[PDB]
């Protein structure tokens, strides 16, 4: 019978956070959500400590919980368990892009809302895949390493050195971060471009990449859809991961999809670690038949013990390994952008106006509200 | 009086180019040059044993060396006191791109005619500088760590984590490889392009630019001219160095230059290490003052104790510190390009028709000819 809680879990910066103000995805800076969560008679419980269920303090604040403002960077599961205990829950916001660590099936029988930052950080993202893109094909990792532990052996780097020229670049998924990816690949030279979802892409979108590649190489017609999911990852050499995670997509790069690449392709995955079979992608890195490279993996925190941590190529611990911990979305230009966005969203439901973006919408109203989840 | 003698000077593969027969830039393929030298005539001396003078392989080879061929990812240092006791030198041929490690001056005052293979890694080393400001500002060394050593500590990678987006890239040198840089960088949204050199770039270069930016982003007048380097280096969050060792550009981004940028900005040089004061970048980087990546290092091979290969910033180890040993110019696709070229410059020689594609041609005649060095 006490006030409204608003239940949010983000990661903790410690005296980083206490010390940059910009570092608004924390615990310690809480988005900057505090004032407007107050002024309008409302109790906000920020907490870094979100597992175990079902002792943690997340836990424990959920009987209560109206709003339920999570990450995905570090994020709390809402699991179809934790909601049955939040008889109050109205609101999930998700602060930034992707919500798949909800049981969003679970929140549309309950008739709750669930909101994302849409579009935060699509230009961050693409930013990562084309840097993983990059570091994997150049042998950044071994470049890295000769120079760190003192000696010089240019032939073990180049062995594996390859341009981003000339090679053919395939997407799963042409959204708002794929296509960003398709975009900045434009200037590299591809030999082509392949993209794979279920409608096919406007007009427009097609026409723009033709008219960059004609601009910048005086190629046309550099852009192609293929409708085979195992013949878009025979033809590339670079498979980027841009689509989400709805449950027929579980598990779907599996050991039999990776076998049909060629030997020495590679796979970026900055969209959802759960895409793919984990162990199959650790296999295929051990064995050289691919690299790869991401930072979203299918359980966050990851466990220490979690072979993407320790995958590489055979030619050596640094070749074909370009993991990171899941950051590309939670850049401090992005942070900005997803707390403002959290911002807003709060507002229209305090002041019961509810003129949320339409694009912010995931789930409202006990139904699905988009086609990236399902 | 034996038969004259091509003096080959490149870096060892070992087993790895005895079986990877695309490293052609090695001592064990010999650039596949071995056939052609012999038709003519000709002993072809191949060696990666170019170091203490004047005791190496390379030394005791040059009193009947007619043709030198080097390559700058692991370069015989042509000095005058060398060029002096190599009697009947006529031709230097460089492997690649980058030709500072010949004494021009010397070779000029003796006839010595002085060819690259210019254009052959103009992408790949665009492709790497790019590579290494997305690994910088994006703080792939901290991401990387923070999955490679188990943990999972979010904060500590954003806090010094940006987006490429609507920063402020420089660059000193808009030449193949500096042009370059800006094509790839349109499509990444920067907030604005600066050049510096002692000439106006063309008309249509500028236009391409400017019609680049208008496609992807909707902006216009992206490029500038900056005429004063400190001006150049203040206003900017990246420089890039794109520019060539040519003799008052020794040492030229030196601790005053360092000064004028702003704190946190970064420096990119995959063009030649002694463009820097090397002890003032190390200063720097250390102090946090700047980040610093590339691939080229004053001398080659680098040695163990160089201060680059132990630099970051006081955030930590994997803060700040981008470099890699000399590779981007002998990735496996330029090092096709560059032994093709290679043969043809020899063909010319050989069949004495001369015919050289006279953008490869450094020195000939006596004199320099062209704007790359001097
Ligand atoms: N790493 C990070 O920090 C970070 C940040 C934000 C987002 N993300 C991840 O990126 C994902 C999407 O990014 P976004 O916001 O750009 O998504 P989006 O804008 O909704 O675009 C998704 C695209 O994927 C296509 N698609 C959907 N299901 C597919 C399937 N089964 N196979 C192939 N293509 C499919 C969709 O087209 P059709 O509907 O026509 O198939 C759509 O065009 C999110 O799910 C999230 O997991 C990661
Ligand atoms: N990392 C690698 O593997 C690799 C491979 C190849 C080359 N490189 C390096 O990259 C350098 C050049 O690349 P490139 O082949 O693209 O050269 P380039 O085609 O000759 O272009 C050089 C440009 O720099 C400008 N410039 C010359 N001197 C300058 C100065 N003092 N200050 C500012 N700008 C200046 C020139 O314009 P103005 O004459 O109008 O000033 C020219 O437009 C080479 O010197 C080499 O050191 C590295």
């Amino acid at each position: 019978m006490g006030k409204p809680k608003v239940l949010m879990a983000l990661y903790s910066g410690g005296k980083l956070a206490k010390e940059e103000p910009r570092l608004l995805g924390t615990v310690e800076n809480e988005l900057g959500i505090r004032k407007l969560v107050e002024e309008h008679g409302y109790e906000l419980v920020t907490t870094a400590d979100k597992d175990p269920f079902p002792s943690s303090t997340f836990d424990k604040n959920l009987p209560d919980a109206e709003i339920i403002i999570t990450t995905p960077f570090f994020p709390a599961y809402v699991t179809k368990e934790r909601i049955a205990k939040a008889p109050k829950l109205k609101l999930c916001v998700t602060a930034g892009v992707g919500s798949d660590h909800y049981d969003l099936n679970a929140l549309n029988e309950r008739g709750i809302a669930v909101l994302e930052v849409t579009g935060s950080n699509v230009q961050s993202v693409a930013e990562h895949a084309i840097m993983t893109m990059l570091i994997l094909l150049r042998n950044y990792g071994e470049g890295h390493a000769q120079a760190t532990q003192g000696t010089w052996d240019i032939a073990a780097v180049a062995r594996d050195e390859f341009d981003m020229e000339d090679r053919v670049f395939a997407t799963i998924g042409a959204g708002r971060i794929g296509y960003r990816i398709l975009e900045r690949l434009i200037a590299f030279n591809p030999k082509k471009l392949l993209y794979y979802q279920r409608n096919p892409l406007p007009e427009e979108a097609i026409n723009k990449l033709n008219a960059a590649s004609k601009l910048f190489n005086g190629v046309d017609n550099i852009i192609e859809r293929v409708e085979n999911l195992e013949d878009l990852v025979s033809q590339a050499d670079v498979v980027t991961l841009n689509c989400p995670l709805y449950e027929k997509s579980k598990g779907m790069f599996n050991k039999e999809l990776i076998s049909k690449m060629k030997k020495g392709s590679y796979v970026i995955n900055t969209a959802r670690g759960a895409l793919t079979d984990p162990q199959a992608i650790a296999d295929a890195v051990n064995s050289g038949h691919i690299a790869y490279g991401g930072d979203v993996w299918p359980v966050q925190p990851a466990p220490k013990d979690m072979p993407w941590r320790t995958m590489h190529n055979p030619y050596g611990k640094d070749y074909g390994n370009a993991m990171t911990v899941h950051v590309s979305g939670t850049s401090l230009d992005a942070q900005a952008r997803y707390a403002n966005g959290v911002k807003q969203i709060l507002t229209e439901y305090f002041d019961k106006t509810y003129k949320y973006r339409p694009q912010d919408v995931i789930c409202i109203d006990g139904h699905y509200a988009t086609t990236s989840y399902g």
